[PDB]
């Protein structure tokens, strides 16, 4: 569902830089994939089993890269599918890194924290030939945090014996992990949102996580929304004590939205610039209708993409042994959000000026993968 | 669907134990299964990408053990079902070995030998970091053979920088192979064949045999068998299949493969199609081809006394009732086509020990697991379990060491 | 020959030194040499082996460091000796690395871009067990560019399943590599032979400037330059060279190599041969090609105030002192064409440290490590060995660094 | 020199078994060769570096075996030559291992036993990477004991931090050494001398190393011979009290002569069956004149490699783990001697029926080595 979304969106971006199916084909499947089987004892002495995989899509560019979601729906293709997201968007910000991912079908309410940590223990266990700070790092994502990844690390240390903090991402600041890693999608789309207005009164459609910090940066905003609504004072709102206190403001008149959380009701938003804070703030019909309208949308797989930039800067703090200061991380996320931009402006200008910014972004994720390759003799 | 049926095989046999299905759960699944996927350049510089897979179902008795087929067909669910087949295997002949077996999706005749090197050396390539002497040691299967092998093993030395032949078992004699390898498991099957036939049947000369199949199992099979004075009637390959009730010369069926591409054009007998092979009169049966061959529609049709089982996974567990309910005796693949992997044990066991094994010394070494074998299923058949199919039996032997040795080391 | 010509400016310096003949020799020999047997199939099927060597000279101060060169000419001995200039290269640097080079005995133009990768794989792999991140990082030389790095690069990968970056240097900026190593060498020996010409001979602009060789080091150096306003006024390559005293237009020149083969076919200006080029009358001369190409013969000859060593070892012994007699000012390769590992050596710390020095950063990492390196020189000429050319005291900083770091080591 | 004749040998060879001269190249050539420096302190604190070289010649059949010599004129290519001798040995008798030998410039005289062992270990640490149980297993040789063997597994052991006794032969027998390695060349010879009058009064010029043993094991011998000469007493000789007293032998009248230590004195032995006991012990005429005359010579390659056979036996033992009884090890020569040469009556039947034992023996070699390396897709 997600794989066949994923591999579709890649055939289009394929015939649209003129590569061969060929040439499309291998970049689609998977370069690995493991199946691991995980049995879990209850309290009770209850035996449960679960299973999980790691795709580990392409490494053209560099080690595969990307979180672990725990779930009682994921699947194997779900994995692969969201490996391949990890290779374009890491090819896109011009990272050192390819596309992996990770996934657990279990429902993580129904485990204690016992089991949890048992269960990410042996995860890792079983894969961890296939895991190294120059071959495959995980990261979090849904359904895990930084307490995943300190079983994570500590099983690892228990098989290799080194205290090797780059084998993951998104570690508590007190085991290898760095600050920004909660500002980070944040700062992401703040500099992001900053320096697109210079090329081409800000909205912010969330307050959570990455809302609040958009908020901030941007600051240093008419309106904003929770999962209970906001309010469009046209003063700018005071965004630290709107933290004390915890369809409108889409249709809403500003120069910048900011969706942080359809056809019908696209044709009205009166934002000039979108900046998509989360992934799919978005449909396949609503681009069309922005495109019409002549109304930029900065995509996902860029302005949401501060976070795994941040776990880079995680990763190369690690390997420099950690004497990156918080001052010199922001300004490496922000000089890797330019810096890509920049060359989606570039490319989007010398050709493909007909299309749109996401198609145009993911064709420049896969040009730069398979001009990687094609250096390598691989294709 | 290999899968679904040896699934149920499992569940069968579990039930019968006495086992939880959370334990039969944990059985069931393999530890770790590998999808990579392998692009291959051809003469003409059109790219192609295959897909294989190595299944590493089971490593409580030792490291994963079995063979790679290359095939069209193959399946990750098939590849994982062959993993199941070979846990229990190794299981029934005490082996320190898991069960283990790869696949690509290829068909290997469409492919040049140039072409089918580079596909088998990027296999092992993409999936090495979970091979070993003592991790997961593969063999030749389905299109698959000495050579593949060697290709395998020249590009684990370029890899590790080790000369460590026993990483891969069924490998040319003159690279840390064992000859009697080439043809252990049709030894067995006929051994087996023969001894069950001795305790069944009346004995094996003048029985009428009929092999599906008629590759590196099934021609050595008809060979050996034979050579043992039994009656080969019927043989078969992809090409379709020929009965003689008159017997057929084994070798001469070989040259006419060899000159013709398939079985079938044997000048001296009627030609059948493989479903009327399979329930053609004859003494024995011995499907030595693929699995899924008899189910519950021609099971009721078979005509053979005795069914021998030199394929993995041949009969549904539908057709595995039937055969029940009509008295017809099967030996399980589980011990008759043991021989490969027996003969591939002593292979690996010569290779650490030096190479200090003699050609005869292994002959034996294989002849003797798969007789004693044989006696242990036969004899624990009699005193207990004697209402129940051989398979059962054995897999009831072979299960519980299993989970025995998962109980020893904290895992169930 | 090489060899010869290095082992004998070793002496030279090591007796000013007051080394013993014994610990010369220890400097003189190489750690460690490897030979490795490279067989290559056409497209025909005709089977080519070809000899390649790597050469790591000296790991005092660090692990080996340096190119590889592809050439019909390339020899163990000239191989071990410009691993010899690698190591002092390295030491009047102070960067963390010893000596190091390779080479393989072939003509690329005779050989495909399928038969280079080949042999570029090949190469690695043959040696790789003597090859790390913290062992030998190789990098590009004659006939070798990024291109090659990428096939090493990419072989290592598979060879050890690890996506260390730091392995080789001069790799394509998309591979780990950082553009400015594209034409550090070239920026090098521009800044050197400005900053010479400023000391020496009243500064660079007006100034006119021969270059033999016009591949990465010598365009590049051609081309920084003219940008610094200097006059190029004669190039060449392997196909000859042409002078105009009116100037060459570099990227032109560039062209007329790409389009044609040679830059002896540039239309503007009087065709020479490499010899007459070396003689001809100019303020600078700045061999960017191969070695021993200036000798006791023609050095009396040259027509130049100041030679700038753009290649790795240029002049013989007796170049060395008739240059010396008759005042003309030599920079050493050791310091002029380090633009190459100083770009690599920051190619290496940014992919340890994980990517995230920028451009222009590197840029002026090398730019800095360049003159500071000069001025270092330049003041200890003044202050002690006044009375001896540049690389006598490059030499002997370089070569003291060393034997300081073999005694506390207890290697000496 | 010794380079030059094994080249020529090999190409000889090659056209006989009707083999491209690119096919030749590739045998000829060592796969690698490493050469390594040695400084030595001496006692009064001088100075004195060393070179050394290790030849890996081939490994079609196996990893690289062969000893390691210590001589003042020993070089590169004697190094490398003498890989080629152990290639072909190997292969001939069906060894899995291939051919390397390794050397050192030096007069072990003009050394102490602590630089010499000082020497051994840095020999040995500085090739280490590519010397392993399963890649490289180097040997004693001249200049070179069982005591070279303990300073090189040593350093081994402090290196790998593993006590692999595997990794070097000719060791101790207390330090993973085996007993036959004293009587191996010689049970060689002896089982070679016997079974080849079957098919087809002894002497023995020399009682040393091998001379004595063949003697003892073949009457279990008219002739005996020093480097102070003999008797040709016609009793048969007692060969045990020969050891209590430590050109005529050779024209001498017997069925088999075995020289154990030319032209001229060539059509003159009245043997008619020679089993070559040392390396050669007849000239590239006497083979002209002892085939002219029909009288079958038995080379060196074959009849003095008890042995590499030996060492072999002593390699397989490390690996079971010192199980193999010197019972056991006994027969394993013998078999190994006698399976090598029906392959080489039964190859010599079927083809090269006009041709010498020398290169005939020497063919198969390289076919069993070309066949390996064809299955391999080697050439
Ligand atoms: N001895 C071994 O190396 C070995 C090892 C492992 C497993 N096995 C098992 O034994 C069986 C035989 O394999 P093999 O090694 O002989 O293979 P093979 O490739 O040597 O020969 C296969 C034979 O089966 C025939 N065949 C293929 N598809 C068929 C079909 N659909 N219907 C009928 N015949 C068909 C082929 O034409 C050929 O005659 C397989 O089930 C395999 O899993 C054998
Ligand atoms: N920047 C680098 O990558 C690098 C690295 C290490 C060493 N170097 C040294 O710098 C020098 C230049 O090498 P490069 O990288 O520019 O090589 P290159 O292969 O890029 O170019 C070689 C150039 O020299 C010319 N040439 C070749 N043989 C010649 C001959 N006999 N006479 C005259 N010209 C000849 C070629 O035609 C070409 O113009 C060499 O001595 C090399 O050792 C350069
Ligand atoms: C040696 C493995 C044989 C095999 O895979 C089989 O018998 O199925
Ligand atoms: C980075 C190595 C460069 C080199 O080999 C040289 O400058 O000679």
């Amino acid at each position: 569902n997600l794989l066949v979304q994923q591999v579709k969106k890649l055939y289009k971006v394929g015939e649209l830089l003129g590569l061969d199916s060929e040439t499309i084909d291998v970049l689609s499947q998977p370069e690995r994939v493991m199946q691991v089987k995980i049995q879990i004892r209850s309290s009770d002495g209850k035996l449960r089993t679960f299973i999980g995989w790691r795709s580990q899509h392409n490494s053209a560019l560099g080690p595969y890269k990307g979180g672990v979601r725990y779930g009682p729906n994921v699947t194997q293709d779900e994995v692969i599918a969201l490996s391949m997201i990890m290779t374009w968007k890491n090819s896109l910000l011009l990272l050192p890194y390819g596309g992996g991912k990770g996934g657990i079908r279990v429902d993580p309410k129904k485990l204690t924290l016992k089991e949890l940590e048992d269960l990410s223990r042996k995860y890792v266990q079983l894969i961890h030939k296939y895991l190294g700070s120059d071959v495959d790092i995980p990261a979090p994502d849904i359904n895990t945090n930084p307490q995943t990844m300190a079983w994570f690390l500590d099983e690892y240390i228990k098989i290799t014996g080194k205290v090797d903090f780059a084998v993951f991402t998104g570690k508590p600041s007190e085991l290898g992990g760095i600050g920004v890693r909660l500002y980070s999608t944040g700062l992401g789309v703040a500099t992001i949102a900053r320096d697109a207005a210079n090329k081409f009164r800000v909205i912010i459609q969330g307050f959570g996580n990455v809302g609040f910090f958009t908020a901030k940066f941007l600051s240093e905003i008419i309106g904003v929304s929770d999962i209970g609504g906001g309010v469009i004072n046209e003063n700018g709102i005071d965004v630290n004590r709107a933290l004390e206190v915890v369809e409108e403001l889409l249709i809403s008149d500003c120069d910048i939205l900011i969706p942080a959380a359809n056809k019908f009701n696209a044709p009205k938003v009166r934002a000039k610039l979108i900046v998509e804070g989360a992934n799919g703030p978005l449909t396949a019909d609503a681009d069309e209708i922005m495109k019409q309208r002549g109304v930029i949308v900065i995509p996902d797989i860029l302005a949401n993409a501060g976070g795994v930039v941040g776990s880079y800067v995680e990763w190369a703090n690690n390997r420099s042994g950690g004497i990156i200061s918080d001052e010199e991380a922001k300004k490496l996320i922000v000089d890797r959000m330019i810096n890509a931009f920049n060359t989606l402006y570039d490319f989007h200008k010398r050709k493909f000026a007909d299309q749109d910014l996401r198609t145009v972004a993911m064709a420049l994720a896969v040009d730069r993968v398979v001009g990687a390759m094609k250096a390598r003799g691989l294709l």
